[PDB]
Formats: structure tokens, sequence, C-alpha cells
């Protein structure tokens, strides 16, 4: 405990009628390396900028001021982490007549006590009514959908309900790094209505959950290459999701009431040349009533794979068709009834290669009962917001002498936070960059707060030596045990780093409560930003830039006795520098994404590992891991060089098997009660060519399992890998008998 207090800060104390923390706290953020840190608001309450809060005046171009303020990256501008905003509305209806357009590195955020209201009115024009990527005239667009990171929209009421015509609440056409959170969608239930939650044409994603869709037509048109999705209800919508191409999603605690269809799954051809549909949905723990279709495919399935789908505990109430096919045949009957494990597409089983092709029960999926909250239900839990706090029971890093403006050293100021207030006082990141030279031990019971672009980063001789590798933030004591919550924080190092282990994270939820350590809204973007020394100019694709360029050891290490609930993290290894314009491609030297010896309960929520030599995740020793979705990507420069270089072999580190000129996304070595539920690993290059994707077979082997480990995949899809599977860095799963579109995927694997 810090050494301010007596005993631990456990609850808020603010009065009920306080508006909510964030509009009266202090407001201290910088933008480090912003053109002018001294000038720059990093906070903008849409009030100071006009806007009226009365349903009356149209508040869009005062919202859109609050937005725009500064000088940001909008239109000619790639991406940026140099203008941050958040955007705060207090408690007010805020009726629009046009898009807001986030721009890039924006948050929207409600007061959370009173969520406010965006108002569609009833003469609305526009895509959406917030708009994350607009589109100008030749179909060009601000933004790349795949490099459209760094956005969140929470706690909204958004009501399309006086809009005659089509309405849609959010263009959502984002990649990693971006959440909704808490947001109520009204729409229209009239016959015949055109409202529409979201749509979302393209992109890479992501995490959004925690959202309720009342009425409308569509409650979300989803299309994207992956994402995870917690917690969204859709009441008396028409089709609740509409589902139009995917290489593989993952969808948890889901709710469809009083639909006509729930999931409304196009399907597309399974060549990599042909039409792209829905590769491959997951979906676990649903409750859908009074529906009459759950999930419903645009054609059939003809005894082979084409279009993927996995059901975990789906109680349905009143459904008479739980699959069916669109003018089709029911796939399987519902009723009232708990599905417990269904699949269509390739079942796989031990080292045998064999396809069996499944439209059917499957064995049940083996859930630990460790990863289930006490209604027996995979653990979700929410961005912490700290509704009933108060300003005062937060302490700010800034008011305590950190300088955050990216050049002082922060180490010490940041330390007597930790030593002073930790337990104490939730302690608030205010936006900036903190360098820090030695590690940074965030003490078991702490809860850290950042504001849109708090970051702490690692440099100096501490962090150089990949002989000796050093934490750069440590969660937690080794054997701790406690509450530890992080949000809006990004954790990363300014090179060289060689020897900089990320984040090491030790502490265990305590006794009886559960997903207690954790973190949201919290990521390890390692190098490519302004001033990192991992840019363009350092280290270009040539590999010029050589001992210069090694960014980091390892991003995350769970350890022996840690816990962790992890939502949307995503550990990048800058494949392209995000400041230079251009969005030119770099070449960086990190040995290993993410590394798991936890005996757990480990939740990855919608985490992705990017880029790393050696693995983009390593589960070595570990039990009791949920895994859904995981993404990966391989570095771009395999296999120039192969793995390990420019690292050397290291036994405590790296898997006995090292990756063949590529590599791992995921390898597993003596672990069981590992659930892998949803996986999107790819391979796009070979040493920064293309020309590997048309073939398939970018690299040859992509994940490895021992011969003992207690792990089971659903819904793995793999991208441009001859061999998806494997053990003991053998081949056993061919992607020729699961081409699925532009990916490929295994339904089902079981060792028996
Ligand atoms: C899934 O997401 C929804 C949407 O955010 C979550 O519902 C929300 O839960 C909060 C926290 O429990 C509710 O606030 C509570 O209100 C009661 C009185 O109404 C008060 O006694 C509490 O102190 C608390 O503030 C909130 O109303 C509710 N929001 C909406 C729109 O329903 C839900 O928690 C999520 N479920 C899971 C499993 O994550
Ligand atoms: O698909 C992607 O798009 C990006 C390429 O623009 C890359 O930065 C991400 O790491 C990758 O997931
Ligand atoms: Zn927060």
């Amino acid at each position: 405990l810090g050494s301010t207090c007596s005993s631990p800060l456990t609850h808020g104390s603010a009065a009920p009628g306080d508006p909510f923390w964030l509009q009266n706290i202090q407001h201290q953020g910088i933008a480090a390396f912003n053109g002018n840190p001294g000038g720059y608001p990093v906070f903008r309450n849409v009030k100071n900028y006009g806007a009226k809060g009365d349903g009356n005046t149209d508040d869009t171009a005062a919202i859109q001021a609050a937005i725009n303020a500064g000088g940001r990256c909008g239109q000619g501008c790639d991406s940026t982490t140099t203008q941050p905003a958040l955007v705060y509305f207090p408690p007010g209806t805020y009726k629009v007549s046009s898009p807001l357009v986030v721009l890039y590195q924006t948050q929207l955020i409600g007061d959370a006590k009173n969520l406010p209201t965006l108002l569609a009115a009833p003469n609305f024009s526009g895509i959406a009514l917030i708009d994350a990527d607009p589109y100008l005239a030749g179909g060009a667009q601000y933004y790349v959908n795949q490099n459209n990171f760094f956005r969140s929209v929470r706690n909204f009421v958004i009501d399309l309900r006086q809009v005659s015509g089509s309405a849609t609440g959010i263009h959502w056409q984002v990649s990693q790094a971006t959440s909704l959170i808490n947001i109520v969608f009204q729409m229209s239930t009239a016959a015949g209505n055109q409202h529409q939650g979201i749509f979302m044409e393209n992109g890479s994603g992501g995490f959004l959950g925690d959202l309720v869709f009342n009425g409308g037509n569509i409650g979300a048109t989803f299309g994207n290459q992956q994402f995870t999705v917690r917690n969204l209800t859709f009441n008396n919508a028409n089709t609740a999701i509409n589902a139009i191409w995917n290489w593989g999603w993952t969808f948890q605690r889901i709710t469809i009431n009083n639909c006509q269809v729930g999931f409304d799954l196009t399907q597309g051809g399974t060549s990599n040349t042909g039409a792209q549909g829905v590769g491959a949905e997951a979906i676990i723990d649903a409750v859908v009533t009074n529906t009459q279709t759950f999930v419903r495919w645009s054609g059939a399935s003809s005894g082979h794979l084409q279009g993927s789908l996995v059901l975990n505990n789906i109680q349905l109430t009143n459904v008479p068709v739980a699959v069916g096919v669109k003018g089709g045949p029911t796939v399987l009957a519902g009723g009232t009834t708990t599905i417990n494990s269904w699949a269509q597409g390739n079942v796989y089983h031990g080292t045998n290669g064999n396809p069996t092709f499944t439209q059917g029960n499957i064995a049940n999926i083996n859930r630990p009962g460790v990863l289930l909250d006490s209604t027996g239900r995979i653990v979700s839990k929410s961005h912490p917001q700290y509704t009933g706090y108060a300003p005062s029971d937060f302490v700010s890093v800034r008011s305590q002498g950190a300088k955050g403006d990216g050049h002082t050293d922060d180490t010490q100021a940041i330390k007597n936070v930790f030593a002073k207030y930790a337990g104490c006082k939730i302690i608030f990141f205010d936006a900036g960059t903190y360098i820090v030279t030695d590690t940074i031990q965030i003490p078991a019971g702490t809860q850290i707060v950042g504001e849109v672009w708090s970051v702490i980063m690692g440099t100096g001789s501490k962090f150089t030596d990949y002989n000796n590798p050093q934490p750069v933030i440590q969660v937690g004591a080794p054997g701790s045990s406690g509450v530890v919550e992080i949000t809006d924080m990004i954790f990363t190092t300014r090179g060289p780093a060689a020897g900089a282990i990320i984040v090491e994270w030790n502490v265990h939820d305590p006794s009886g409560q559960q997903a207690a350590a954790g973190a949201w809204d919290t990521h390890l973007i390692i190098g490519g930003t302004a001033q990192s020394g991992l840019q363009v100019g350092q280290c270009p694709t040539s590999g010029a830039g050589g001992n210069n360029c090694f960014a980091d050891f390892l991003g995350l290490h769970l350890t022996s006795g840690s816990s962790a609930y992890l939502e949307g993290m995503w550990v990048w290894l800058a494949d392209h520098d995000l400041d230079s314009g251009g969005s030119q491609q770099i070449s960086l030297w990190s040995n290993g994404g993410i590394m798991s010896e936890s005996q757990g309960p480990v939740w990855l929520i919608g985490t992705a590992s990017e880029h790393h030599i050696n693995y983009q995740y390593f589960l070595k020793n570990a039990a009791n891991h949920y895994i859904g979705l995981a993404q990966t990507e391989t570095p771009y420069f395999q296999p120039n060089p192969n793995p390990p270089a420019p690292f050397i072999t290291n036994s405590n580190f790296d898997p006995s098997q090292l990756g063949q000129g590529d590599a791992w996304a995921m390898t597993v070595q003596n672990s069981h009660g590992i659930l892998v539920f949803g996986a999107g690993f790819y391979s796009f290059f070979s040493a920064y060519n293309t020309g590997c994707q048309s073939p398939q077979n970018c690299q040859n082997q992509i994940v490895n399992v021992d011969s003992s480990s207690d792990i089971a995949f659903y819904s793995l899809t793999t991208v441009d890998t001859t061999w998806q599977f494997s053990v003991n860095a053998q081949g056993v799963i061919n992607r020729s008998n699961n081409p699925n579109g532009f990916a490929d995927t295994i339904t089902a694997w079981t060792r028996n």
C-alpha cells in the first residue's frame, strides 16, 4: 500500500449528483512530439466550443471544432501519434445534422453517470452520425482502412428515431487499437425502416463490446478481416448482425431478443481469387429469445467447407431455426434448448491430417472452471470507468512532477507516485510521453488511467543488452496478489533497446475477485512513432540501421504466478512508420511478442501480437488460458534474416523448435487447459516481396504444439501458409484441405 494512506481506496467518494470525474479533473495533457506542445489542447469539452446540448440548437459544427482544434491529422495525412484529442461530452442532447468526422487518434467520451444523447436531426444527411473514415470524390478516403488505428467512442445514446429515411449511427471502418464501449443505439421499429446501428465495410480489427441496439432494420453491418466482440445486445431488430465478409471473428456473450434473423452470414467462394464472404464465426455464450433464425447462411454447404461456424453454449427460447440456409433447408433445428457444441466446417483430431466435414454436434468444448464466472460463462469485464469516483480520488502524475515531455527522465517522479499513492488514489497519467531509464514497478493494488495518449517509454543502458533482458514495466512484485487495473496506457521503448521486456506481468487476482488484474485500451506500440529512434530515418527496410533498430527483447511476459484479463491489447512491433508521412515500411527487431508461463486464469480477449522474430505468442508450461480471438502477423523482412537473427538463441525465452525461416504465430509447450476460440494467424511476405500471397506459400508452418499439451483450437484461420497446424514442427494440417476464400480455416482441432 502507498505511503499516504492507511487502507486501500476501494470505492468512489462522488455524490451521485456530481458530474462524471473526467469533466472537472485538472486538464494537463501534453502531445510531447507535437509541433506546439505548449499550445495544443489534448482535452476538449464540446461545450467550450459552443455546443448547447439542448436538443434544438444544431451542435454539429461546435462538436466538430472540439474534434478539429489544434491542426490535427485530416485529409492528406496517413496517420499520427502526435495530434491526440479527448473530445468530452457533458450530459445533454446534442442535435447533429451531418457526420461528426472522428479524426485519427480521437476519443469521443460521454459523461458515464448520465449518458449524453447524439440526436440525428430529421434532415440528417451523410454516411453515419459518427464517421471514422470519410470518403472523398473518386472513392479516396482520409485513411487506409487497414491503417486506421486509435479511435474510441464511449458512453453515448445514439438516437436515429427522428430520421424518416435511412440513417446509420457509426461508420466504424477501423483496425486495431480501437474500441466502442457502452453505447445504446435507439432506432425506429417501424415496418420497413432503414435504420442501421453500425456500418462496417472493411478493416483489420479490433475489439468492441458493451453495446445495446434497440430497433432498426440492421443492428450492425460488419465486414472486416477479424474482430472480437463482447457483450452486445440486439432487441427488436430485423437483422441483428448483417455480416458481409471476414476471415474470422469471435462473438462472446451475445443476446438477441425479438429479431427476425440473428446472424445473417454471407457465404462466398473457397478460392483466394474468387468472391469473399464470411469465412468464419466462432460464437460463445449467446442468449437468443423469440427470434426466427439464430444464424442464417446465404447459401448451402455441399459436403466440403465453404464458410465455417462454431457455436458454444447457445441458449435458445422460442427460436425455430438454430442454423438455416436463406430460403434453403434448416441445418440445425432450434426450439427451447441449449446448444453445447456445434460446428460446420472441417474437424481434426491428433496428428492425422484428415478433414472431417461436419454440420453437427461436436465433442463438448472444455471450458476450465477458473475461466468461468459464477453463472458459468467466460468472464466479461468492461473497461473500468470509475463512475462513482470524484476528481480528488485521482492523483495527477503531472502534479507530482512527471513532465511527460518526452525528454526529461521521469523515472524518479513516477517511482515516487507509486511509492506514495498506489492503492491510495487512482493514478492518472495525463497525456504525454514519459521517459524512463529503470524498471517501473506497478505495485499490486494499483489502478492506473491514461488520457488518450499517455506513454511510458523505456530507454538507455538498462534495456540495451539482449543477454541480460530487463523489464520496463513490472505489473506487481513476483508472488503478489491484488487489484491491478490499467486503462488507456501505451508501453513502449526508445531504441535501441535489445534487452527490453516491455511488460512483465506478475500480479494474480486476489482470492474471489476474477479479472481484478487486467488491462483495457492498453497497447504496446513498439517503434514507428515520432522521436522513438525507431522510424524510417533510422531503420529502412534495407536493414542498413543494423543494431540501432533493436526495439525490444519481449513485448509481454506473463509469469508463473500471474493472472491477467487482457482486452484489446495490441503488441505491435511496427511494420511501418506512423509519423514520418507516407506510411513508410521499416525493419525493427523484436525477439518475441507474448510469452506466457502463467498457471492462469488468463483471458486474452481480442489481443493481437505482430511482427516479432521468434513467435507472436509462446505458451510455455502455461495453464487455464482462454484466448479469443487472437490475431498475428509475421515480420515483413523474414526470411531475411531467419529466426532467431539478429538475436541469438535464448533457452529461457525461445521455443525448443525455432521457426524455420519464419516466426511461429503460436507455439505451445507443456501447457494444459488452453482454449483458443477464434484465431487469425497471417503471413503476407517473403523478404518484403508479396509474390507468395497468390500461391499461398509465404511460410511453411505457423502453429506448433508439442505431444503433451492439453490445448484445443476452434475456428483457426491462417493466411498464406502451407501447413496451418503442426505437432513437433512437422506439418499435420495442410491448407489445401481447408481453403475458405482468401483465408484457410480449421473449424476444430483436438488431441483426441
Ligand atoms: C454489457 O454492457 C452493458 C452496456 O454497458 C452493461 O450494462 C450496464 O451496466 C452498468 C454496471 O452495472 C449499469 O449501471 C448500474 O445502474 C444501477 C441502477 O440502474 C446502479 O445500481 C449501479 O451502481 C450501476 O451504475 C448500467 O445501467 C448498464 N447500462 C446499460 C445501458 O444497460 C452490462 O454491464 C454489460 N454486461 C456484461 C456481462 O459485461
Ligand atoms: O493488416 C495490417 O495492416 C497494417 C498494414 O497497413 C499493419 O500495420 C498491421 O500490423 C496489420 O495487422
Ligand atoms: Zn477509462
